[PDB]
């Protein structure tokens, strides 16, 4: 299977409450935190990591609201391949709901032992268009809808994904400090008062694709909840 | 053929080394005298913005001269909406190298609405053996000293960034890009025929047949 | 007097219409363009310059609207001192109105002839606070009001200014390419249908202060319309 | 006294050269063994973010070792809201230099609302004679090779950035900073007593009386 490191936001029953979690190759989060999923409101996720601290951290917030944060000491050099692809995933249950990404930005940096040796990548979407050639859209994912990214069909069990086209060089054996930082504003709107949903920022192998039966709780990242 | 907009640095015998702006033709739309310094590391600065509709480049060497060349052009009319950026190089009958020590790019689409910036930005300061985010064409290679060797070390090589770039948009108030790269042309011969170039092309541009020498690996014919 | 290079947006009668203009040491713009001042709506100004082109350019736009642009070939090396301070200015006439700056960002870069020799400065305000120590507030200018910058009193003839604390190194004799880029979102709200107002992004000597009698058409930048 | 948070690199005889994190005291809260390489250019990387509340530094030399030292600390409780950042240095009885070749900083305040980022970012790659955006204290100077000479070329010098920095805010979901600088300590003596440090202090911090030698120009007494 694919190598997945993710930061999911799910409201599925399958802890008995909405949470934010850090998944290292398994849907069974290595660490979680209570999340107050606010239907209709726009939320913001901040994911960060640096090779010095070897600590992955995320923070989800809503305006005038709470903020769920979850960290996990992990050396991605041991988990992920050298070259990866980053993305966003989403899955819907039996509920009518949307997983709209309003914005998305990423920054990766490899700093070598030598002088002025920085290597970086940085994309920043604040408006998706109909023909977004720099995004690999998988599943029921689409663009252009209000200049937004619709991960799940805009709905009865839907799984969508959107990874950036260019492969990302997460780590290097010669780097003194490698680090990344992602951010995205979402909006989960559902008519139902308590929908089962799930978004996630994931890092995977350059050729990761939706596993068969990765629906619902599997977030489109895992083929089974092993 | 492919749609090419380039900023070349050639020493192929106007009757002298120059820096030029090519719009779909190897016959530069505008040039400037360039003092090609063999062995020394040079720096190219290419810039453009939709407001000014003026493409400009500046090549310099440390403690040296600086050739600059600008050209009023609306790339919205020349280039497709989605492109791929890159570096090209070709050698003549001479023993020489076209080593890219560094390369960075920045593209920005600013919409009419509030806080609506879209951007892309890569920065190579050290190329590795397996550079998956670069499409290497021709005799181009990586890892050699953590550098990019465009030509074989009559050679022709290319290196384009993997992700397609969104140069323009009909809804943007201001689109702009900025590239920079440090080169080093070393040749045993005192007066070699060489040529590097920063080019913007269609996402699927490939080395045209017979685009050797003066054609810079960008054009199939000068006519 | 002070050395002023500015990009003003005025609706004063004193051409016979609202315009956007480039001022080089004189209130009498060196170049202007028709501006459709939209009362109540938030506008965005984009000012840019680079030593290669020696061309100053500005672009003002409103959402779903028009866009006034004005350029002017000028070598700031000959006009401005090496070290300057950047800022925003505003003045009100006999009208009740506001000059609210919602955001402001600047980027200055000095690139030398040598390798990897970039020098830069970059600030970005998206929310002003009550105690904004990194801003020199002159005139009736204030902060904190909604986390915004109120240039003119929030009004019967008011002149305010706000310059960044750190001096900016615009040019250098040893640089191959110097360049700057500023952006700011404004909002001019007036009860009157046709108010006389004026905002401006200005570059001046590190110790520039509101000239005596620089009210109204003088934009708080010039002591007299010479 | 002033409020000082610093990341020092001293060779003043623990009984060996080290890299340390000082929170209001010269007696480091955490240290690590540092192989001070005389003559060679080193690079310090200091980072911090409000989520992790962990200050970390990493010092390296080309083709060399790398000393790293981290310390869990909430700067919201230590530092004032508005500060000034800088570099400090002190020499012992030895003939030596404390040359800063480059220096860059980035501070970011991200609010709970949408697209609410506030940032500051300076980047010196070449200091000039009249560097108006730097507050030079002590024997500190600029222009020498387009470099920053902290100590006299028992010296003590400092260089803080002019604009006050807004480290934290009560309304921010995530605040963070990142500094980097390349130094070069050259000494004729094989084992000199020296010390550089990146420090964060109150906007009006000045060299304390008798903050020489081991005190790094930051503290008036070690007690
Ligand atoms: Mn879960
Ligand atoms: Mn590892
Ligand atoms: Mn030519
Ligand atoms: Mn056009
Ligand atoms: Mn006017
Ligand atoms: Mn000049
Ligand atoms: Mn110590
Ligand atoms: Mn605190």
């Amino acid at each position: 299977a694919d190598t997945i490191v993710a930061v999911e936001l799910d409201t599925y029953p399958n802890p008995s409450y909405p949470h934010i979690g850090i998944d290292i190759k398994s849907v069974r989060s290595k660490k979680t935190a209570k999340w107050n999923m606010q239907n209709g409101k726009v939320g913001t996720a901040h994911i960060i990591y640096n090779s010095v601290d070897k600590r992955l951290s995320a923070v989800v917030s809503y305006p005038n609201a709470d903020s769920a944060t979850v960290s996990y000491d992990v050396d991605l050099d041991n988990v992920l391949p050298e070259w990866v692809r980053v993305g966003l995933s989403a899955s819907t249950g039996l509920y009518k709901e949307t997983n709209t990404i309003l914005s998305w930005s990423f920054t990766s940096k490899l700093k070598s032992n030598s002088t002025h040796e920085t290597n970086a990548l940085h994309f920043m979407f604040n408006q998706f268009s109909k023909d977004q050639k720099d995004l690999i859209l998988q599943g029921d994912a689409t663009t252009g809808t209000d200049g937004n990214l619709e991960l799940t069909r805009v709905q009865g069990s839907s799984v969508g994904r959107a990874l950036f086209y260019a492969p990302v060089h997460i780590w290097e054996s010669s780097a003194v400090v490698a680090s990344f930082e992602a951010t995205f504003t979402f909006l989960i709107k559902s008519p139902d008062s308590h929908p089962a949903d799930g978004i996630a920022f994931f890092i995977s192998n350059i050729d990761s694709s939706i596993p068969s039966g990765s629906t619902g709780r599997l977030l489109g990242l895992f083929p089974d909840a092993n």
